[PDB]
DNA sequence: AAAAAAAAAAAAAAAAAAAAAAAAAAAAAAAAAAAA
């Protein structure tokens, strides 16, 4: 696993679809068939902290694991680590990469990532701008895409209602960009008039 | 009974510095062009 993680550092390798797909499936088989859900998650966290272009790779790997390899525990642990992660006041690429990863994951698999959203909400208290915007955007996309399945709404009424109430309360903030993200999320929610 | 010498108004240029107008840095949204 280590040599492929080192080779993933350079950007042009990530752009090609075949190699990215092969690395995604090999990482999925490593996580599922051979366990070791601790080294791989730490490597992904290191790559996401030190690099910006690997957020989409992480989200796609998590989506592939959730769909075929039905192992949502890795995503739960990654989200918990993101919630408990601390950033310095000097670096800004780390929070931006985290934000991009959360946005892509919310675009990919709302349902798996919704389970740990209760601990993710605790990250909203951070003074970081991009992370707050990403949390708002992720909440909006999760509640918009989960709207299509009635079973998902029925089974998860309490937390989706809490998330919508928090989004409504987030209409006032020091950052205008967080307010803009909240308004965009509300627009995505109200794009359909069948329910709510 | 002119002639040096000291005291005193009058007057150039010179040095000074923090406060305000103006310009650059950083993150994000919108518009146009290229690749699939």
């Amino acid at each position: 696993t280590r040599p492929l993680f080192v080779l993933l550092e350079i950007e042009p390798v990530t752009k090609v679809s075949s190699l990215k797909m092969f690395i995604q499936r090999i990482l999925a088989m490593c996580v599922k068939n051979h366990g070791q859900s601790s080294s791989i998650q730490s490597s992904l966290m290191t790559n996401l902290t030190y690099f910006l272009h690997l957020s989409v790779f992480n989200a796609e790997l998590l989506k592939l694991l959730n769909d075929e390899y039905n192992y949502p525990q890795l995503t739960e642990d990654i989200l918990k680590e993101i919630s408990t992660r601390v950033f310095n006041a000097k670096d800004t690429t780390g929070p931006k990469a985290i934000s991009n990863f959360l946005i892509k994951l919310s675009e990919l698999s709302p349902g798996i990532m919704l389970r740990q959203m209760n601990l993710v909400i605790t990250l909203l208290n951070n003074s970081s701008i991009t992370l707050r915007c990403s949390v708002v955007e992720a909440c909006g996309n999760i509640v918009a895409e989960l709207a299509q399945d009635p079973q998902t709404m029925e089974h998860y009424k309490q937390q989706i209602a809490v998330l919508i109430e928090l989004l409504e309360e987030r209409f006032q903030d020091s950052n205008p960009y967080v307010r803009t993200k909240a308004i965009q999320g509300c627009s995505k929610i109200c794009d359909l008039s069948s329910k709510f």
